[PDB]
């Protein structure tokens, strides 16, 4: 294991830099040498592949986003142009490829894997829907939250007297976990995902109360994966009045400096990474499952496509509101 | 179970506020009464207690601190003493009491479960040290942790440029992990704890050499527990030459608003607290187990002595640096 590369892939996450940064370093620590790939899988097929130092990575644990880019690149769905991309890393003697970011992203290793025997992949998850086979949380998940947190709090802090109701989009793709989370962190009193059966009758009658019962500043949490925060708001006016405050949280969801629990996963599952690769594992995404550091085999990643909604969890922030 | 009394002891952590939530409106959920019990065990000794309603925990779940009080009862050591304690419980039929606290919080529940039948005890750890137990993380340990992130983020964007060193005390009592983390979170070229001999020579052989190769702004972070910021200033300054900036962080450490993490955390803690008094269970902690959310009985609470600490992610965190 002489040389491996290492690409950041998919939407920005928070950790993805502090991943980068573990994988950099832990391979230098067992004299490996490693190459950055730029621009995600368009930088393996441009040959946007240079040679990481020490230095390389300084200044990053902090640092949001990818300093390495992200791109999409649609065709590498292709066989044919995958080709290309392993002929850039078998030209430099590359030996293994770390992919930082979704199940997306995972397609891409588990295929090069299947394609060339001669390189090693391992997946990192990096996304802020905690959506991936394996692992209980994604790196990115935990600064997500607290970016919500904070959004909420601007969004009250600078509204009116008049806001009853606030209607907040969060992201999670198709995964309900963030605005589960969120949702009993600001103390909403209704929280939209796509696990839970939306019953808008139910959810007007709750806001009618607090506004009967003269109470301000009531919280709507949607997961886009849902129904978007229009939509909430244009269904809920179906019942009673409202056009308070449609809050379309966004990209900045992605952005940030990640949380110390994000820095710290990242981390941990850089350098965890890497000492697969040592031992001759392939084909396999990292992960925390039950608080243990485990490695999963893309097969069972993407077949079982199970990790459980909680359903109790989604129940007591309904009892707290 | 018709009664409930909810307490907060020892020092402040963040998420105290969303536990005490958590156990107003699940037990108000279950038409269990509640009374709050402000300052502590001293409140039980003066009958310091109060009925809650639902609205006696709005805008609770972000406040930092606790809105109970706490204070120091040293005298619930004496036995006679906690005769008084538990007359004023039971003068007004509580058959169940919640403390939230660190250990020596829960000694004091122990004692009450042991000497009243009548009262069922459950102890929530609030607290930002992390060194209680069978839960693997305790109320406040994530909120500490990103409070050390921003500060030491405020002590490098207001320092000088001969800044070369930073010697940040951390809080965490006898347990390494607050430093730890957040050594790690910050890129610390060494991390001070009571679990590792230090070796100061070492430590000063380290920072002479970024100093040599040009490099400013290398942290070391101390735990309380091991010695003072100060103490490891003069112990290095026996083999080079410093005095750069000691920071002591002190008891902001415990202030601020929680993280998400600790919101949930809290929450479901003080939820599953109320289940086990409804289920008749006593002289239990709660706690977060291996991603599990459980129960442990004081007494292996107190006579096994053993949470791990991660000598793993101590040589990961050099290994970094
Ligand atoms: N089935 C596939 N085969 C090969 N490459 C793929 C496949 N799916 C995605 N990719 C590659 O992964 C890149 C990142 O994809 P995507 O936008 O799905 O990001 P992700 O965050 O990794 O996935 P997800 O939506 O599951 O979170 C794509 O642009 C493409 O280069
Ligand atoms: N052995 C004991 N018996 C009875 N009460 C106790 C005992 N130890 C502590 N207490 C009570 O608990 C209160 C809080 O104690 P302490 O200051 O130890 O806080 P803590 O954060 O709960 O403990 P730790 O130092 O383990 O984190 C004390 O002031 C006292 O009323």
């Amino acid at each position: 294991m002489k040389k491996i590369a290492v690409l950041t892939s998919g939407g920005d996450s928070p950790g993805m830099n502090a991943a980068v940064r573990a994988v950099v370093r832990t391979a230098i620590y067992n004299e490996i040498e490693v190459y950055g790939v730029y621009h995600g899988y368009q930088g393996l097929l441009n040959d946007d592949i240079h040679k990481l130092e020490l230095g390389s990575v300084g200044d990053t644990i902090q640092r949001g986003g990818t300093f390495l880019y992200s791109a999409r690149c649609p065709e590498f769905k292709e066989q044919e142009v995958r080709k290309v991309a392993i002929e850039n890393l078998r030209k430099r003697g590359i030996e293994g490829l770390v992919v930082i970011g979704g199940d997306g992203s995972y397609r891409g290793a588990q295929r090069i894997s299947e394609e060339c025997k001669e390189i090693q992949t391992i997946g990192i998850p990096g996304t802020i829907d905690n959506d991936i086979n394996g692992t209980d949380f994604t790196i990115g998940f935990d600064t997500a939250l607290n970016t919500i947190i904070g959004l909420v709090d601007k969004i009250r802090d600078t509204a009116s007297s008049h806001a009853r109701t606030f209607i907040i989009e969060a992201m999670g793709r198709d995964c309900g976990d963030l605005a589960l989370w969120a949702g009993l962190s600001v103390g909403a009193e209704t929280i939209v995902v796509p696990e839970v059966k939306t019953d808008i009758k139910e959810i007007a009658d709750k806001i009618e109360q607090g506004i009967k019962r003269g109470k301000k500043h009531s919280i709507v949490l949607v997961a886009e994966g849902c129904m978007t925060a229009q939509d909430c708001q244009k269904e809920l006016s179906q019942y009673i009045n409202v056009d308070n405050r449609v809050s379309v949280l966004g990209h900045v969801q992605r952005g940030g400096s990640p949380t110390g629990a994000d820095r710290v996963l990242a981390s941990r599952l850089g350098g965890y990474a890497v000492d697969l690769l040592m031992q001759g594992e392939t084909a396999k995404g990292v992960g925390i499952k039950n608080n243990k550091i485990v490695a999963t085999s893309f097969d069972e990643i993407f077949d079982g496509k199970d990790h459980k909604f909680d359903y109790s969890l989604y129940e007591l922030a309904n009892k707290l509101s």
